[PDB]
C-alpha cells in the first residue's frame, strides 16, 4: 500500500507501461550470481536510480537514466544486465557479445570493466579487456577466447567492426546495449562512430544510456535511437511546484503560534491564507486563537458539519474570510483561487501532504507563497524536505 512513498522519494519517471521500483536488491528479480556480488560489495539500501533502471532493464524496454555523480549508474547498468546474462543463457558465439557498452574514455571504459567483473565474480563469465592506445593483437586474443559484454570506446569498437574483429549478427547477438556517458556521446564529436554503432546492431535488442547531465538537444537527438523509452530523473513525480516559492523556518511547538502571529501582524499574510494543522481540534483552537485576536478566520475539518464547511469554503472563496484552517483532507484537490499563502504550521509525516499544500497556493503558471514550520520533532521528513526542495529550485 506504500507503492506512492517510493515515488514520492523524488524520481521523475516518465514513459508507458512503465513497472514499480524494488525496495531491496532480494526481490528485484535478480540472479543468485548478482546478488552474491551486491553482498560482497556491501550494498545495504540499492539506489532510487538503481531502483528506477533495473525492473525497467529486466523488463526488455528501453531506458534513460540521469542522476548525480557517484549515484552507481554503473552498478545499475552492471548487475541487471548480468541478471539477464544468467537467468537468460545463449549460445557464446564466435566474435560476437551479449552485451555493448559504450564509453567516452579509456578510464572510464577501463573502470567499468572493472565493475563488470566485480559484479560477475566468482563466475565464469569473463566480458572484455580492450582499451584505445594499446596493442590489438592482445586485445584480438582477448576477445576471441569468449566475451560477454562489450566495454570500449566507440573507435576501438569501429576499429574491430572494420577489421572484422567483433560485429553484431542479424538474428542474435546482443540483446542489450548500454551507453556511458551519454552526453559525451551524442555530442558533435562522437555523433557519426555512435551512429554506426549503433546502425550495425541487431534489430531485437535494448538499448540503455546513462549519464549525469542531459540537455534538450542531446535527449532529442538520443530518443531516436531507442524504441520506446522511459526516462527516469529527479525530481517531477510527486515533487513541488516551481512556481510557489518554498520557505522552511526552524522554530518549537509553542513559538510556532507567535510566528504566525507576527506574520499575520507585521507581514500581509493574514488575509487570503490557508493554514494547514495537524489534527481538527488543533485546527479548531487555532481558528478561534485567530478568531479572538480580532482577526477574521473560518475552519473547516472533519469535526464539522458539512454545510458549515461549504459556508467557510464560501466566505474564503468570496472573501469574506481572511484566513482559512483546513486539515490534509482539504489540501489536495482544492483548487481556489484565493489561496495565495499557504502557512503549515503543523508539519504532516508524509511528503506527498506537504507537496499537496504547497501546490494548493500559486497554480496554472501563477506565483504563490509558501512558509512551513520546521520543528524538532519532524526530524524524518527532513530529508524529504530537502530532496523537495533540491527538486523544485528553492
Amino acid at each position: 500500500v506504500n507503492v506512492f512513498r517510493l515515488e514520492m522519494e523524488g524520481i521523475t519517471v516518465k514513459g508507458k507501461g512503465c513497472p514499480k521500483p524494488i525496495k531491496s536488491w532480494v526481490q528485484c528479480g535478480i540472479s543468485m550470481k548478482i546478488l552474491n556480488s551486491l553482498k560482497k560489495h556491501g550494498y545495504e539500501k540499492p539506489t532510487p536510480i538503481q531502483t528506477q533502471a533495473i525492473p525497467a532493464i529486466m523488463s526488455g524496454r528501453d531506458l534513460i537514466g540521469i542522476a548525480k555523480t557517484g549515484s552507481g549508474k554503473t552498478i545499475a547498468f552492471l548487475l541487471p544486465m548480468f541478471r539477464h546474462i544468467m537467468d537468460q543463457r545463449s549460445l557464446e558465439e564466435g566474435e560476437g557479445p551479449i552485451a555493448v557498452i559504450m564509453t567516452p574514455t579509456r578510464e572510464l571504459a577501463l573502470q567499468i570493466t572493472k565493475e563488470c567483473k566485480k559484479f560477475s565474480k566468482t563466475l565464469g563469465l569473463r566480458v572484455v579487456c580492450v582499451y584505445g592506445g594499446t596493442g590489438i593483437s592482445e586485445q584480438i586474443a582477448e576477445l576471441k577466447r569468449g566475451a560477454e559484454i562489450i566495454v570500449c570506446t566507440p573507435g576501438r569498437m569501429i576499429d574491430m567492426l572494420a577489421a572484422n574483429s567483433g560485429r553484431v549478427t542479424n538474428l542474435r547477438r546482443v540483446t542489450y546495449v548500454v551507453l556511458d556517458e551519454a552526453d559525451r556521446m551524442f555530442d558533435m564529436g562522437f555523433e557519426p562512430q555512435v551512429m554506426r554503432i549503433v546502425d550495425n546492431v541487431r534489430p531485437d535488442r535494448q538499448t540503455v544510456m546513462f549519464s549525469a547531465t542531459f540537455p534538450r538537444a542531446m535527449e532529442a537527438l538520443a530518443r531516436r535511437i531507442l524504441s520506446k523509452p522511459i526516462e527516469v530523473q529527479v525530481g517531477g513525480r510527486s515533487v513541488v511546484c516551481s512556481d510557489v516559492e518554498q520557505q522552511v523556518i526552524v522554530i518549537e511547538e509553542e513559538k510556532k503560534f507567535l510566528k504566525l502571529l507576527e506574520l499575520l501582524g507585521h507581514y500581509q499574510e493574514s488575509g487570503s491564507v490557508i493554514i494547514f494543522v495537524d489534527k481538527q481540534e488543533h485546527a479548531d483552537g487555532l481558528l478561534k486563537d485567530l478568531m479572538r485576536a480580532s482577526y477574521p478566520c473560518m475552519s473547516l475539518h472533519g469535526g464539522i458539519d458539512q454545510y458549515d464547511r461549504d459556508s467557510i469554503i464560501n466566505d474564503f472563496k468570496n472573501g469574506t474570510c481572511k484566513l482559512l484552517v483546513a486539515t490534509s483532507v482539504a489540501a489536495r484537490g482544492l483548487d481556489v483561487k484565493h489561496l495565495i499563502l499557504v502557512v503549515n504550521y503543523s508539519c504532516p509525516n508524509h511528503y506527498e501532504d506537504y507537496v499537496h499544500r504547497a501546490g494548493r497556493t500559486g497554480r496554472a503558471g501563477n506565483k504563490g507563497y509558501a512558509y512551513t514550520f520546521i520543528t524538532e520533532d519532524q526530524a524524518r521528513y527532513a530529508g524529504d524536505i530537502i530532496k523537495a526542495l533540491e527538486l523544485s529550485g528553492t
